[PDB]
C-alpha cells in the first residue's frame, strides 16, 4: 500500500512528505551548482567500481575533503559500460583510419536528461545534436552555440537552467529517408509513416490495426493510462494533474499495472493481436522487452517522442568518464576487483567501519575506511563474499535482477556511402574503376541519409549512421549490428572474420551489394556479456520485480551505500547512475 | 479455440480425430520394434545436424533404404547437447585420471521417458541407476539386470514393454543425507521434510506457508489445475478421466493458463507470497522459470515425483549419439556448416528440390536431394539465409524462440569425500599428513552421501555427486557448479584458474574446507552459451509463446522437415528430440 506511494516517489524524484522536494533540483543544485553541503566529519570513503557513478560521487566527495579511494577493477579502462573505441597511443588503432571512432556502449543523451547534459558542460566538453532520425543537412543552424539546459521541475514556477538561451541555434529538419525492412520488404520511414499498410501486412496485420503505424498503436494503448496521473489538454497535449493525485496517480499505475508484461499489457490491456505485438517488437523497440516488465518499456530506451531532441559528445562519450577521471588521478586505483566486502553495523568494533579485500586484474590487497559506495553491478556483486549478510530482500534483489545480453558490431568505411545520391554512386564508384557502377546495376535505391538509422528484423536488427563525420575524414563507422539476447549469442560465438562478413552482407541486405567496394576491413565488436565487469547492458526488471524488492535495492546496509543505473529506476540510462550517485554521496556526507 | 484442442494433442501425442492414436506407441513401434513401414518412395534426404534428432532419424531412413547424408557442423564430435568430457587418443585427459570422464549436456534419463531407454537398450547400451536423491548404498539389489522399459498407454489397455520383468532389481532407499545451503544455514534434506521451518523461515516465510516443503507447495498449488482432466483416488493417487474430457480438460488447462508465467501463478492464482515464491525458486527449481512460462515448469526438468526413476549410461551419455553414428559412418559429413537453404515448394522445378551451402569449420560446398530435415536448434537457425522465406509464423518463432543461458562446472578429486563418515575423514585425512585431521577441526558436519546432490543459493547453485564410482577408480568428479543465466554468464567470463577457485570455495561453503586436500587441480566447464552451434541449453517459451506460434513450429516448409527438442512439447529432454525425429522419419518416408 504505502510500497505503492513510495515507488512512485523513488520513480518521480520525489522526497519525502510533507515537502516533497524535487531531487532532481536537489542534485542539480549539488552537482552543477554548489557542490556538496559543507561537509562537517571528513571521513575515509571506499567507492568501488569506476564507471560513471563512482566517477560522479568521488569527484563530488573528493571536492568536499573527503579521503576518497576508488577500486576499479578493470586494469586499462575507466567508464565501465561508456566505452568508445579509439586509437590509443600504446596499441594499434580499432580502424584502418587512426582518427575514426565508434561507440561501443552509451551514445545518446537526451534533452530531458538534464543532469548529465549539464555535466558535460560544466566539464568544459563539447556536445553534437544526435540525429535519432535522420535529417535534411540544409536545415537548421547547428553553427549557433549549443541551447543551455533546461529543466522545469514538477514545482512551482521552479525552473533550473545552464545559461541563457541560444536563439539562432536551429535542429535539422527530420527526413525519414532511412529503412524498415521486414519479412523481405523495405520502405522509406516517409512511406511507412504516410501509408503503414505497405509494412504492416507483412505482418500478417488485419482491420484499423493495418493502417497505424506502431508508434501510434503504442500510444493509443497508454492513454489510458496517462490519464491516471495527466489530463490532456484542449490541444491535445498532456498536463499533469495536480501535486497531490498527479502523485497517487502514479502509485496506482504501479499497483494495477507492475506485474504486467510489456507484451501481456497489449495483448490482454490494450486489446492488440500477436501479429501487432509481433510488429510493434519489431520496427519500434525490440521483441526483447515484451517479457520484460511493462515499467521497462514505458521508462527504457525507446523511441520516446519525436518532440525529443538528443545529443552526443564531440570526440567520444568516453571523454565525460575520462575527463573525470583525471581530476581523480589521485584517488582511482586501477586493476583491482573487490573480492570481499566487510563492515561492522550497530572488521570490527572501534575499528574501522568497512573493510574491502581486492585482487590483481600483489596476491590480495585490503583497504579500509569509514563508509563504502558500491556501484558496480548486481551481476559483479554476485561473486563477492559479504559479511555480514545484507539484509533478505536486497540479497535476493542482488539474486534476481537479470542484466540483458547485448552486442555492438561496427564496420568502417572509407567513404559516407549512405549519404550518397544516385548521381554520388555514379561519381564515386566509377572514380575508382572502369566501369564499377554499371557492374553493380542485390540492388537497392540510394539510402541518402544523413544520420538516424535503418530497423530490420534479419540478425542485424538496428543499423545507425553517424550523425556527424569526423572532422577532416572521409569515411565513416556504422553501427551495423546492435541485437539482444540469442541474435548477440550468436553474433559473440563467430570468428572475428566470420561476424563482421555476416553483419556487412545484412547491411547489403538493406542498403545493395556495392557497399563492399567502400568497407575497409576493419571491424571492432562489443559483447557487453563477455565484458567480465558487467556481464550485460542493463539491469532489466520482469514483471513484479520492482515492487518485490526495489525498495530494498536502494537501501544502505550499514556503512555500505549503493549506486548505479540499476539503483535508478532509469535503467539502461546514464542519467540512471548519475542520480543516485549524487543522491549516494549526498548521504554519505552526513553520518 | 482449436488451437487449444489441437496443442492438447500435441501435448499428449495423441493423433488426430478420430481414431486419436497414442502417437508413442507408434514411435516405439517404429524405432524399436519393425523400422519404418516399408519406403515406398527410395528418396535422397539431407539431415542437417548430428545431435540426437539427427542420427534417430537417418538411421531410421537410411535403414529404410533411402540415400541419406547427415551435415555436422562441429568438425569433431556428434551428439550435440549430449557431450561427455573423457579421454580421447588424440587429445590429453580432461581430469588428472585418465579414466575419469563428466556429463557436460545431459546427465539422467527419466523412466516415464520410454523412447530413449528402449533406444538405449535395443543398442545394447548399459545402464545404471542416476541417483536423484541420495541414497542408502546397502538397500536394494542392483546386481540384477535392470528391469524392462514399461509403457502404459492412455487407450484400451494397451501397454508396451522391452522385455520381461526383473523381480530380483530393487532401487535402493532415499537417505536424503544431502545439504541445503539457504541464507547461510544448512540443514540435511532429510531434516527439511519432516522440519521445514528451518530453512522456510530463512527466506522470511510466516503463517501456513512456513511448515510445508515447497514441494508441497508446489504440489498444492497444482492439485486445481489437476483437476481438469484428472480425478484424484480414494487412495488418493490420480485418475485420468475418460479420453474425452481428459483431452478437453488439458485443452482448457492451454487456454486458461499459457499466458501465465510460473510465477504470475504463484502469485496470482495460487496466492503464494513473494517469500514462497523466493524460497520455491531457490530450493525446488531455480528462479530461472519464474518468468517463463507455466507450461515450461510444469513439464521441464524438474523435481517431478519422488515415485520416479532415472538411468544413466554405463561410460558416459556420449555413449547414446557415438553409437548410432557408428552405424552411419558414411552417412555423416563433419565439419561443414549449413549456411544456406534453398528449396522449391510448389533449386528449381524438375531439379532437386532442396539444395543445402554448407562452409567449413572448399570454401563452399552445396548438397542437393528430395527432402530436408532440418534439426538445429532456432539459434542456428536464426543465421542461416532460407529462400524462399518460411511462412511468417515459422519465421517469428525462430526470431522469438529464446535459448537459456547454462553452465556446468566440473571439479575433480582424488577421493569421494561425499561417501566419507567422520571416521573415514579421520582415517583418510591422517593417512596423508602427521595431524592433517586435526589440523582442520569453515567446518561442517562429514556429508556422507552416496549419489543425489546439494541445493544453495551461493553461485554453484546445484551440486552433483557421482551415482556410481568409476570401475577401477579410487575418486570422482563433482558437478560443482549448474547454474543459468547471469550467474552462468559470470562463470563463464572468469580465467579457468579463478572459476575453479570459485567453484571450490563455494563447495567448501557447504561441505567444509578439507575438501580441498583431495582436489587433483583438474577442472573442466561446459559454457552452453558460449558453444556456437547451441547458444544455450534449451528452448524456453515464455508466456503465450506456445499458442502464439508453437502449431507453425512444428509444420514442414515445402520439402523441409523440422525436428530436435524445440519442435516438441518436452523441452530441455532428450525425450523430445527423440520423438520428433522418429515423427519426421515416417513424414518424409511417406512423400
Ligand atoms: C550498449 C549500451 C548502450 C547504451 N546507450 C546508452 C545511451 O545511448 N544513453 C544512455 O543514457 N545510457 C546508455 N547506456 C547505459 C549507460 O552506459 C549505463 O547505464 C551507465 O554507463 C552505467 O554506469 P554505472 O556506473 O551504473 O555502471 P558501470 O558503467 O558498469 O560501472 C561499473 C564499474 O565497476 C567496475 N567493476 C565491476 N565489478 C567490479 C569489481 N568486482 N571490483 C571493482 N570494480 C568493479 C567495472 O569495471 C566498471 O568500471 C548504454 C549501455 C549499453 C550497455
Ligand atoms: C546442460 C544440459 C543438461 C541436460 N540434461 C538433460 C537430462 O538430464 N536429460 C534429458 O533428457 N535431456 C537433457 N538435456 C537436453 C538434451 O541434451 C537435449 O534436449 C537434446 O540432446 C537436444 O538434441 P537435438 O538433436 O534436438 O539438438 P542438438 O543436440 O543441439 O543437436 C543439433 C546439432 O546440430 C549441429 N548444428 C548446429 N548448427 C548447425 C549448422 N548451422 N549446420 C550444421 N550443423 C549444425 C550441432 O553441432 C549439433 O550437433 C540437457 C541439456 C543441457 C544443455
Amino acid at each position: 500500500e504505502m510500497t505503492y506511494e513510495q515507488l512512485a516517489r523513488e520513480l518521480l524524484l520525489v522526497g519525502p512528505a510533507p515537502t516533497n522536494e524535487d531531487l532532481k533540483l536537489r542534485y542539480l543544485d549539488v552537482l552543477i551548482d554548489n557542490g556538496l553541503n559543507p561537509p562537517g566529519p571528513p571521513k575515509r570513503i571506499l567507492i568501488v567500481g569506476a564507471g560513471i557513478a563512482g566517477l560522479v560521487a568521488g569527484d563530488l566527495l573528493t571536492r568536499a575533503g573527503h579521503d576518497v579511494t576508488i577500486l576499479e577493477a578493470n586494469a586499462n579502462r575507466v567508464g565501465g559500460r561508456i566505452k568508445t573505441f579509439h586509437a590509443k597511443k600504446g596499441e594499434p588503432s580499432p580502424f584502418a583510419d587512426p582518427a575514426q571512432y565508434a561507440e561501443a556502449g552509451a551514445m545518446r543523451l537526451p534533452s530531458f536528461h538534464p543532469l548529465t547534459l549539464a555535466l558535460i558542460d560544466k566539464l568544459g566538453l563539447k556536445r553534437r545534436l544526435f540525429f535519432n532520425v535522420d535529417i535534411d543537412p540544409q536545415t537548421g543552424n547547428q553553427d549557433a552555440p549549443v541551447p543551455p539546459v533546461f529543466y522545469k521541475s514538477f514545482k512551482d514556477g521552479k525552473t533550473w537552467t545552464n545559461g541563457a538561451p541560444s536563439p539562432e541555434f536551429k535542429e535539422p529538419d527530420k527526413r525519414n529517408h532511412t529503412w524498415i525492412r521486414t519479412n523481405r520488404e523495405q520502405v522509406r520511414r516517409a512511406q511507412y509513416a504516410t501509408d503503414p499498410s505497405s509494412i504492416n501486412e507483412g505482418f500478417h496485420l488485419t482491420g484499423c490495426e493495418t493502417r497505424l503505424t506502431v508508434s501510434d498503436m503504442v500510444n493509443q494503448a497508454l492513454e489510458p493510462v496517462r490519464d491516471y496521473y495527466s489530463v490532456k489538454q484542449d490541444d491535445g497535449t498532456r498536463v499533469n494533474k495536480p501535486f497531490k493525485e498527479w502523485l497517487a496517480g502514479w502509485a496506482d499505475v504501479v499497483r494495477d499495472f507492475d506485474g504486467y508484461s510489456m507484451g501481456r499489457f497489449l495483448r490482454e490491456y490494450a486489446e492488440f493481436s500477436d501479429e501487432a505485438v509481433e510488429a510493434i517488437g519489431t520496427i519500434e523497440n525490440m521483441t526483447s522487452e515484451l517479457h520484460l516488465a511493462f515499467f521497462h518499456s514505458f521508462l527504457g530506451r525507446s523511441d520516446i517522442d519525436p518532440r525529443a531532441t538528443y545529443w552526443e559528445i564531440e570526440g567520444g562519450s568516453r571523454m565525460l568518464p575520462e575527463t573525470l577521471a583525471k581530476d581523480l588521478r589521485d584517488q582511482i586505483v586501477m586493476g583491482q576487483r573487490m573480492v570481499r566486502l566487510e563492515y561492522y553495523d550497530p572488521t570490527g568494533p572501534g575499528g574501522p567501519a568497512v573493510a574491502i579485500q581486492t585482487v590483481p586484474e600483489a596476491a590480495t590487497q585490503t583497504w579500509t575506511g569509514d563508509l563504502a559506495i558500491v556501484t558496480i553491478p548486481f551481476s559483479s556483486l554476485r561473486f563477492v563474499k559479504v559479511t555480514p549478510p545484507f539484509s533478505y530482500k536486497k540479497r535476493r534483489a542482488v539474486i534476481e535482477t537479470h542484466y540483458d545480453q547485448a552486442t555492438k558490431v561496427l564496420l568502417e568505411f572509407s567513404r559516407r556511402w549512405w549519404e550518397f545520391t544516385e548521381a554520388d554512386w555514379k561519381r564515386e564508384l566509377d572514380a575508382i574503376a572502369p566501369g564499377l557502377y554499371d557492374y553493380y546495376q542485390g540492388v537497392r535505391p540510394a539510402t541518402n541519409a544523413y544520420g538516424g538509422g535503418s530497423t530490420t528484423d534479419n540478425p542485424n536488427r538496428f543499423m545507425y549512421y553517424p550523425s556527424h563525420p569526423v572532422p577532416g575524414t572521409q569515411g565513416g563507422v556504422v553501427l551495423a549490428a546492435y541485437s539482444w539476447s540469442d541474435d548477440a549469442a550468436r553474433w559473440d560465438s563467430f570468428d572475428d572474420a566470420e561476424r563482421y562478413g555476416y553483419a556487412l552482407e545484412n547491411l547489403q541486405s538493406v542498403h545493395g551489394r556495392r557497399i563492399e567496394v567502400f568497407y575497409t576491413g576493419a571491424g571492432q565488436t562489443q559483447s557487453w556479456l563477455r565484458d567480465p565487469y558487467a556481464c550485460g547492458e542493463a539491469a532489466v526488471y520482469t514483471p513484479h520485480q520492482m515492487t518485490a524488492f526495489h525498495l530494498d535495492v536502494v537501501r544502505p546496509e550499514g556503512p555500505v551505500y549503493f549506486a548505479g543505473e540499476h539503483v535508478s529506476l532509469k535503467h539502461a540510462w546514464i542519467e540512471g547512475a548519475v542520480e543516485t550517485a549524487v543522491r549516494a554521496a549526498i548521504a554519505v556526507n552526513e553520518a
